[PDB]
């Protein structure tokens, strides 16, 4: 670079692909050294669509990581014109096939010594996000703790995990791969930065949380990092994975509603379709009527997941493993207004009995006739049966339950009985900025601007209160990427953070109040959507 | 000679006996007959009214037990004995007795008739429980008691046939009250004003008269104490009671109905006592061999059909529960339990006791009652483990049939008032593990704490005296409350679903009677039984 004697020299960088130029950004405490936009495979455009990601070729001279690069190709929500609830969301760069970018904050100027790497997965149904959202901005837990953190594009949609299985041109699962190759990214080059790769800890929300839960489950990915914190999510229960026969059906489907037709000739002229129509139509091949359903997720490939999720969790031995793992206080509240008949989040949504039976077949599509039974059995308050109150928070707990509450607390209690080390939270704070009606309680994605400290920042309105609160979870997550614990060991005065065990099943509750200890997450209920109901769903 | 001490009922002259209360005398009328004695060809069969005597009978003392099974778990132990009976056992007992206030009540008084339980199969109204002398002297009601035949005398059927048609042992307890509206009047009693209450088995029999049309005109009120005429032990299916009987007699080896009846009834009456036991499909707790069939007769269908089509605008009812309805039986075939330790029983002995339990459980159904009944946070423990098996039980068998009873009966038009018992008695001789077992609140609705010599605590006897008084308000106006004044019992309703709490403390009211474990009971298993 010929200018680059009369510029920062605390902003340049080499990594194994050349020079880099990252960008001083300011955080309310100081400033932070942000490389924005680092290429980590090549472009999957063309024939690399639908295929593995392949390492970025080495660069000349000074590639410009200042500012965020595009995001990969994805349906964009438009149901709420100006909703801040919906659009804080929704992609802040132009989409683009050619997406595979990440990002890393550090301290300003670069830590002296190997400093602990936290590598956010961002979630959305594996058919949208990007790590160029506000609300996993790096730069807080980089100023105020210290942190290297990374975040990674990854496809997602059908570009990311349309698969025909057993195929050579469109394997399945290349959205988990191009996370992987991030991974690898960061183990060979984060050392430049000042980030120590012998010391990484993967944290994500939701689809986020369910990647790397299959992180965990995929030995090639187990040697590219050492700690793990699932968020709302799991590689378990009913979303997150299909099988290689459900996925072969859905791409099928696909295919003949874009007018394609041997899988070869099928993914070939699947190539030839614009991003946009692939999009227009990834909507249309869900088998039932649903929610908390995608179309295009992670499949049972026989490789990258040798065997289901829920069999790899029973058989796996996780000694060496320390886990984070937690939900919020309303999973499901958010999902009923996206296809559920009488909720609206422009009313206080009362339903009917008739309602929530039919709702439960929405949100249970598996379920037969005596499963959905069984499921409106346990969940009508059977003393006011006809309460629409009652019937509203019922069906939120349902789809909440069924699709990540009792999930986790499976997960938490497979690996805490198979040598992991397991830490379990239930997050009850609601934001006094969230826009979505009081009725959703704490929704689905809500605790993430807490974790990542966004409350620092003064002009976002959050309380004096919920700034020191989310300087409280900043600092547990990233005491646990440093030690796989998150309690302080200087701080005996605070509440402990025990383990959660199969014996005691102690979990915290994170809100505005110090650390309360409690025990069983939702255990009569999560003991009947896990032992019980899983003979019965099939309809 | 003390004329308050001579009677003339429809059959002649009576002479009772003049007995000592707390608070002072009653008269009693002990041993009346009712009915033929229902021996030799007699057996099996209808009972038919007692033919008229010459001179004065003697009624000073109770008459025989009918013929029965007497238990021997654990002999020489209260909470055992005091449900044997306390006289000689007989065929020859169809006989009632009288209790009313010393002198003869002024003006026509409200009767209050028991019905005893225990089973189907064994009870009599002698047993000093069921003593009516505190009832008549407080309250200064007319309290009357039937003897009725238990077991194969008053159960055994074979649908369809004239010799035994079955349920004569309802039909012993009709006769009584048929009696009762023909003679009581002359002891005091208002045949316009007769409630009947009785427990357990006692309670089902009060049920199965609410629904047979012919007991109708014979009552005005009931009180169904811890049982209910549907449910799963209280009847059975005409070709399982036809089956039943027809294995009695192979056991004793009888042999066409008419012959291997006459067989029957050659058979001395603890041949067949001695074979009862034997002929239950499945190994099981709180199942018992004969019971009342539905014959199509006294009972025109089942109990659960009949209470959902009936119309029941006339009626009051008070319903209710202790709280430890299941614990009793445990000890009496579950595995693992005993009155002498803390039957900490382990988790495979709670399903195989599950399988006892509920033996019309498919394995699907009893697997969902282990799930709902675990303690998921302490799936091992033994005595989440234990309680959890006396809960099955009592829900099954006795909590969950009155939920279902008092909402039906409330729905169809009925005035229901309903209860859960929680004092346990400070002179109970079962282990504290059982709680409030099956029909110990007895002695407190029949007043026997207000007897100093049977050791009972003040507050405990102040207590009676409430049930006393609720018990018998119900009886005089078809409301427990005083009718004068205390927080008030509101009635049972499917809206609100209030019931109270009675215990040592003042009333409380309380909503929903084990509602989502009824529900998971009423409404999502019976499918997979």
């Amino acid at each position: 670079d010929p200018m680059e004697g009369r510029e920062d020299p605390q902003l340049l960088v080499r990594v194994r692909g050349g020079q880099l130029r990252g960008i001083r950004l300011k955080a309310p405490g100081g400033p932070v050294s942000a490389f924005l936009g680092i290429p980590f495979a090549e472009p999957p455009v063309g024939s690399r669509r639908f295929m593995p990601p392949e390492p970025k070729r080495p660069w000349s001279g000074v590639l410009d990581a200042t500012t965020f690069q595009n995001v990969c190709y994805q349906y964009v929500d438009t149901l709420y014109p100006g909703f801040e609830g919906t659009e804080m969301w929704n992609p802040n760069r132009e989409l683009s096939e050619d997406c595979l970018y990440l990002n890393v904050w550090t301290p300003y100027p670069r830590p002296a010594s190997p400093t602990p790497v936290l590598i956010w997965i961002y979630g959305g149904g594996f058919y949208s996000g990007a790590a160029s959202l506000d609300v996993y901005d790096g730069r807080f837990l980089a100023q105020v703790e210290g942190a290297v953190l990374v975040s990674m594009n990854y496809r997602v949609g059908t570009f990311g995990f349309l698969a025909l299985p057993g195929s050579r041109e469109a394997p399945g699962n290349v959205g988990l791969l191009d996370q992987r190759l991030a991974l690898q990214w960061v183990q060979e080059n984060i050392a430049a930065f000042g980030g120590d790769p012998m010391s990484v800890t993967l944290f994500g929300e939701s689809a986020g949380a369910a990647s790397v839960g299959m992180h965990i489950l995929s030995l090639p990915s187990r040697s590219l990092f050492h700690r793990a914190v699932l968020q709302s999510g799991t590689p378990n229960g009913p979303w997150a994975t299909v099988s290689a026969g459900e996925a072969r059906r859905r791409a099928t489907l696909l295919a003949r509603l874009v007018g394609c037709p041997n899988d070869t000739e099928l993914i070939a002229c699947l190539r030839t379709r614009p991003a946009q129509d692939l999009v227009d139509h990834e909507w249309h091949v869900l088998p039932q009527e649903s929610i908390f359903r995608f179309s295009f997720v992670p499949v049972v490939d026989g490789d990258f997941l040798s065997d289901t999720p829920e069999a790899l969790i029973n058989t796996g031995d996780f000694q060496d493993l320390q886990v984070l793992v937690g939900v919020v206080k309303d999973e499901g509240s958010y999902f009923l207004v996206y296809g559920v008949p009488g909720f609206s989040k422009d009313n206080e949504s009362l339903i009917s009995r008739a309602q929530f039976l039919a709702g439960v077949r929405i949100g249970v599509p598996q379920a037969s006739d005596l499963a959905a039974e069984a499921v409106v059995l346990h969940y009508t308050d059977w003393l006011h049966p006809e309460d629409p109150t009652h019937l509203r928070d019922a069906m939120s707990a349902v789809v909440g339950d069924h699709n990540v509450v009792c999930p986790v607390a499976q997960l938490a209690g497979r690996l805490a009985a198979q040598g992991a080390r397991v830490y379990a939270y239930i997050f009850e704070h609601r934001a006094s900025t969230l826009t979505w009606p009081l009725w959703m309680g704490v929704p689905h994605g809500y605790e993430i601007e807490f974790i990542f400290g966004l409350p620092l920042d003064p002009s976002l309105n959050y309380t004096t209160e919920e700034r020191i609160f989310a300087q409280r979870l900043m600092k547990y997550w990233t005491n646990f990427a440093r030690t796989g614990d998150p309690n302080d060991p200087r701080d005996s005065k605070s509440p402990q953070w025990p383990p959660y065990t199969t014996a005691a099943q102690q979990y915290v509750s994170l809100n505005l109040k110090p650390l309360e200890v409690r025990r069983g997450l939702r255990a009569q209920t999560c003991a009947f959507w896990n032992r019980f109901l899983p003979k019965l769903l099939s309809a």
